């Protein structure tokens, strides 16, 4: 009795068994009593949100049943650190894990709606900047295809990534509200509402160190769940959020604003470091309430285990304080001696560095460090005196190898380098490309990799085949599964056995009519949305990443503005009809990439209006890129520009995106084009410019944009064209900065690859014209993808890093 | 096909019928599916959730149908607007409405669960500050029980009225975070989302004016659900939400809270006017946005009929700008004449006034409405100049009459007496009961009184039964129910017939044991959740509600003073045993009532602890008082305290309650008060102290505190006991500012009603000796309290002002 009265409460039964019948009640059910409303009045979003009710539904029995075999079974369990998780939508990614896509499919038809309508209501949830974000995503999706416990920790932003609008040509930055209308996957757990301390001093007592007078910060964790490939695993995503703790009583109201601005916006820098006070507040709060949530799990079914029991795996520096921060638990708190806290912490921490760039990478002020965290700079400074102690003893006498690699970076600013924290606080640490983290070894990290060879690996980066394949393309997802089966979606090695077809007339003519009706599908979305005209028997030319100078949508620019030039010399000489599209965003106060899409938009309002052009060039700016939108036009694009100066992309993940839904790659040797050209062939890649050693020899001798300048006739055409006005007629000098920075302070060498790339650019169009040989090397793309799928990337950090074992052993 | 396969999406079938079985069924539904928890983790707010979702259930189908209703019948539409709703909690008043309660009760005690610990989880939806707050609830409640197509629009508060909390014995105010955990009974309307402007300039165009260059604030309605008792009928009450529309990006998205914080906080003024800038936002906000809302439902099934279906309820000059604001939109909006529309609009409005103290009425500085509203206060002019023409025609060289009636306050500080603007713009002017009605015709109202006489009603104030007595008193209501039935509930005159009862035995021994099961079950709340021990064989005297000069706490202080010192001068003599609870909060910045708190604390300190005083003499401070107090705190009073000065209290409703749950009542002839003693019989009342036309006699001729001090020594001894530190050893001169005050500049004549009050207490005492006879008046009282139920109110507003029957006849 009284309390086996309770054993009736029980997940036990749920909305049946999956399938039309059950599926339409329950819309119904949601409809009237989730959202009080009924047919009479249900608007379009109404209905979105009973369908995605209904199907979260689903999930729930499933997300009950895997935290509680966590929790019996009690595995090692993996803690993915982010400031960032680019998410985008989840109803179909949901549908399409716990197969239920068609039956939601056919349900919304009997009850007269129209799924992908409404499927295109739900707004991303654009937590993330771009492919450092989008990689978390991925990664949580794969660990739950993996079956490892493993949990997504970071900040609940109100306002994500800027929606983009274009006006005048220019971007115009506009909030992005996506939880006005509520989050129908998310799920607040007050009872986990942790504090969180700022500013304050610090007491040497008796004892040890004491952190008093400090101002506190509560955090509200929301969970949302995230389903594996139906395998019924779902697992956890917790997001933290800011609330105030319990000139007058009205303004001291107003003011709980103050604290609760911590979890607002996301900051919109990608590859750029900005030392904002806001910020810091922002990685010392998701770190803070992080691992108390993570020393709770750990208490609840000493420390001595610790690290067989977690792993905290770093998303960049940006989380980097959570090694001070466990230092300071275990030593202040737990009252563990030093040693033994930082072999523990050592041993429980691992770090991924994303880039190579100077300006990319965190160095906090010592002074924002001493007033905000003032005890978490002195154990910094603790723990730099200890290592500088051991490279001191590893190397004798090397004094500026100790200034090197220092913690602390003196000068007129005192500032605290991030990365090297995390290279002597973890066990591992990772760059995200063979290139890449070959790189690390002989630059930035070099000093390290000296002293602790072990430490540094490579772990290659990848993307899920469930969102970008299954999902964003069913058209090729179908025509891959007749020939295949289905098993690839969770073993994209698989996708090999496609060479086997690569003289298949079927397959052949299957997969350029997939292509095209992609194509058409894409066409017809731009000219509804945007009234944008583009033509679909046009070689659909795609860039669509971050606005920055090393992905250099300058040299796509010089390109495009040369196919004009070229058709306007020789009017009536044929050339492959192309549609450019170059889309991304900008970082708000990123002066050259503004100016960046400004020169986009002018040189498509010349080329895209001149008569003798018509339907041969099309120069089009997808506005507002995020992934949804990735999800739309990467599939119906048939050439992708991956044309990062060689040595500055770490990865890139788009590239592999692109490859996957069966586009061809233009590209220089950098980040994963090199180990996806390894993969299809060389002779199946349009690789073009400078290597690495070459860009190295430029800058031995120095580079020098005039040289190049005064030797190509074609290129100082185009400048005289940008000097000149021809693209800003109103306003003649408008590029007066691009052209500048060109000829005497580009860092990325844009002319240098000028030519290489004008004349690859000139092959692939030759390929073009052979629809037959185009489409079998696009096979023969499609067919070798598969090593960057994120279920590999993510079974080497497992098994390399993690120390645990994947597994497709699915639930009951 | 198509569009009629829509049909099957209906309300259809809920959780079946309203019993234990599908109750079950539906709580573990929730407790798995919507708080994504189970059995062994959920936490009793869970639990409170999981019930509060499953009743909410029932209400839906209603709901749907009474809207649904509304539009086919097309009645004409009542709109309470108030800037106030003071709800307290839901979840029991829900039950008891539908009765759930039994069923409820009983599901929730076979799946092991205790529904009283459940519902106290549930907070106080305390967006209101005292009485005027709690009149728009009571009246929600029976406008609905009343069958009307009533509509209640305020403002959806952050926070509301502030947290009390007794630190020191002083009071400190904590933010009322309601919305924490969410709120289980709103459901947000997007698509019912409408714009505000602010600041401005207005341009006179051909056409007519122009408001252009204003500040936009957006705002979103959260609909409640109001259900009335048994009849099927789910009326709502709308509350707007203030929303953002769409030195850097950063601080530009921070920004956004600035106009968002509109509806931040309620200002915690009570019977008080603060001119405050960011008030005047929230009035125009709730006014602006139900406005338009109003007119959309107009429109949707020419001006003429307006007034045929529509009623704008002012309560208080707080959304008076309503006047105005339906002319901006008449004259300037839809074009219309100026004459046509101000008919149109004193058709329509109707103003409800609560208060005849100066300083609790609202006067405006022209400046503020000319920056913030450029063309209300345009308007405003007109309509004054308008008005002044007509008294000026109908009292012809009367200028000092003008100077009166003026809308506009000339002065240093010119202002706009938004009282005047209403009885200008309204058709039915009233007070809140009979004497206060009869004062705004003699003083205040005087001169409109005489210009419009027909204007001026009354309608005395009332209260719920159901939430006051069915809900609050169980154990009252069902002795009260075997004698008489049950048709009480809504036909509260029916108590009359208690009166055959008076000499009943079974009766009166059943009253009195209810009021000491109630007492006993108070004494064990205070001691568990304060611990505070209260002697339960005390006799209960009560004085909750804000805490004010004019409500004389002060005068209650004097009297347990006197109790206490008369106890000390003889020791040995008997004295009936009582336990003084006295609560209320005081506004932020009234520092005389923050003074009054600390006063009582600082006597219960002295009296308290008294051995020669023991169990005789108790006196409380019962901290936080708010609607779910006085629910526990009302039915366990034996004497309920009505003591402010002659002409200062409008109505009161505390009084109310405490006559409908047993209590006698000691008081003055001051608002409701002479209405309640005439009900029952003064005789079975204790009246006492000067009357309004003694305090007016004591004006002509000048209050001389002086003299009752030099009068009474008695008197003399409390106030040296006051003045040297008796009541405050450490800081003697603590309250020196009370005995200044008392002293000198006393408005509301304490010392002067002194005398009678201790007399009055003398006999109130000597009744409770003869539990007998103390049981038969209380008897007497209950079966008379009838007259003050919200019902009666509401059914003379619909017929006397409205224009619209009554209807008990439930919908299917
Ligand atoms: C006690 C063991 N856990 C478990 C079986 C959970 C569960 O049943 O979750 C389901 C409602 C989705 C879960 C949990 C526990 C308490 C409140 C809310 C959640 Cl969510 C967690 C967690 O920290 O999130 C667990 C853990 O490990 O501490
Ligand atoms: C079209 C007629 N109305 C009606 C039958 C309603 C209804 O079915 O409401 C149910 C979901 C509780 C209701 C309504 C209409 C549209 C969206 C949301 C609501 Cl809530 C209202 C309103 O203004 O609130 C109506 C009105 O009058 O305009
Ligand atoms: C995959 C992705 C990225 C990363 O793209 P790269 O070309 O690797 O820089 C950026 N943004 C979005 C929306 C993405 O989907
Ligand atoms: C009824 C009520 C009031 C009004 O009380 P009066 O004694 O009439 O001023 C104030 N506060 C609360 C919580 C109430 O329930
Ligand atoms: O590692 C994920 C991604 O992080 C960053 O955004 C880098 O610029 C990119 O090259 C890498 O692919
Ligand atoms: O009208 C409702 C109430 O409004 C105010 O709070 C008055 O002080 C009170 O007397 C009246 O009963």
């Amino acid at each position: 009795s009284d309390q086996e009265k309770r054993k009736q409460i029980s997940v036990r039964g749920l909305a049946g068994v999956e399938n039309v019948t059950e599926l339409k009640k329950n819309f119904n059910r949601h409809l009237h009593f989730t959202l009080v409303k009924d047919r009479n009045v249900a608007t379009p979003r109404d209905y979105y949100f009973a369908l995605a009710h209904t199907v979260r539904d689903h999930l729930v029995g499933r997300w009950i049943r895997t935290q509680q075999h966590y929790y019996e079974k009690d595995p090692k369990r993996i803690y993915y650190l982010s400031l960032e998780f680019y998410m985008g939508r989840t109803l179909q990614n949901t549908m399409v894990n716990l197969a239920l896509e068609n039956a939601c499919d056919e349900a919304t038809y009997q009850l007269g709606l129209d799924m992908e309508e409404l499927e295109e209501i739900e707004e991303d949830a654009g937590l993330g900047n771009g492919g450092l974000g989008r990689l978390a995503a991925c990664f949580l999706d794969s660990m739950a295809t993996l079956g490892l416990a493993a949990y997504g920790y970071g900040i609940r932003y109100e306002f994500g990534i800027f929606n983009q609008k274009i006006c005048g040509g220019w971007q115009m930055e506009e909030a992005d509200d996506w939880l006005r209308y509520g989050n129908p996957w998310e799920k607040a757990r007050p009872e986990f509402t942790l504090p969180v301390h700022f500013y304050g001093r610090v007491e040497h007592t008796s004892q040890g160190a004491k952190w008093v007078d400090t101002q506190v910060v509560l955090a509200m964790p929301y969970d949302t769940p995230v389903p594996g490939y139906r395998n019924n695993v779902v697992n956890t995503m917790r997001l933290w959020s800011a609330k105030a703790p319990n000139g007058g009583y009205i303004q001291a109201v107003l003011d709980r604003n103050l604290a609760e601005n911590i979890s607002r916006v996301l900051y919109p820098n990608d590859n750029f470091f900005e030392g904002k006070e806001l910020r810091l507040k922002q990685e010392y709060f998701v770190v803070a309430a992080t691992l108390q949530d993570i020393i709770r799990r750990f208490k609840s079914s000493n420390f001595d285990a610790f690290p067989d029991k977690v792993a905290i795996q770093l998303n960049d520096t940006h989380p980097s304080l959570a090694i001070p921060e466990l230092m300071r638990v275990l030593v202040d708190l737990e009252r563990l001696d030093w040693d033994k806290a930082w072999e523990v912490t050592v041993k429980t921490c691992a770090y991924t560095n994303h880039t190579v760039l100077p300006e990319a990478l965190e160095r906090w002020p010592v002074h924002l460090l001493e007033t905000l965290l003032p005890r978490h700079l002195q154990i910094i400074y603790e723990i730099n005196q200890r290592f500088l102690n051991r490279v001191a003893a590893a190397f004798p006498g090397d004094v500026d190898r100790l200034r090197r690699m220092s913690l602390v970076e003196e000068g007129a600013v005192k500032r605290i380098n991030m990365a090297h924290l995390c290279i002597a606080g973890s066990h591992a640490v990772n760059g995200v490309a063979r290139i890449h983290s070959e790189i690390l070894k002989k630059t930035i990290f070099k000093d390290f990799y000296e002293l602790e060879p072990h430490k540094f690996q490579n772990k290659t980066n990848g993307i899920t085949p469930r969102r970008w394949l299954v999902l964003c393309n069913p058209g090729l997802a179908e025509i891959i599964a007749e020939r295949i089966g289905e098993e690839y979606i969770s073993d994209l090695d698989q996708l090999r056995k496609l060479l086997s077809y690569v003289d298949d007339e079927a397959f052949i003519r299957d997969v350029a009519k997939v292509k095209q009706e992609n194509k058409l599908k894409f066409a017809a979305y731009l000219e509804r949305e945007y009234k944008v005209h583009i033509n679909p028997n046009s070689l659909f030319d795609v860039q669509v990443k971050r606005i920055h100078e090393y992905k250099r949508q300058l040299l796509n620019c010089l390109h495009v503005i040369t196919l004009y030039n070229r058709i306007k010399k020789e009017p009536n000489k044929f050339v492959v009809p192309r549609t450019v599209m170059i889309g991304g965003k900008a970082a708000p106060g990123y002066h050259m990439a503004k100016m960046i899409i400004k020169l986009i938009t002018a040189i498509g309002d010349v080329v895209n209006h001149d008569p003798v052009v018509g339907d041969r060039l099309r120069v089009i700016f997808l506005e507002n890129y995020r992934v949804s939108l990735a999800e739309k036009v990467i599939p119906a694009a048939d050439l992708s520009e991956q044309i990062s100066t060689a040595g500055t992309e770490a990865s890139g993940t788009g590239n592999m995106k692109f490859m996957l839904n069966g586009a061809l790659t233009i590209g220089t040797m950098d980040g994963a084009n090199v180990e996806m050209a390894e993969e299809a062939g060389e002779e199946n890649f349009f690789i073009f410019g400078m290597r690495v050693e070459d860009v190295d020899r430029l800058d031995q001798r120095g580079y020098n944009a005039q040289e190049y300048y005064d030797r190509i006739p074609e290129l100082r055409q185009i400048i005289e064209q940008l000097s000149s006005g021809f693209f800003s007629p109103k306003q003649p000098d408008l590029f007066k900065d691009i052209v500048n920075m060109l000829m005497h302070h580009d860092r990325f060498k844009v002319f240098a690859d000028y030519e290489e790339y004008v004349k690859c650019q000139e092959r692939v169009s030759a390929l073009y014209k052979n629809p037959r040989e185009w489409t079998r090397m696009v096979i023969r793309n499609i067919a070798t993808s598969g090593k960057f799928s994120s279920d590999r990337t993510i079974a080497q950090y497992a098994r390399e890093i993690w120390g645990v074992e994947p597994s497709r052993q699915r639930l009951p």
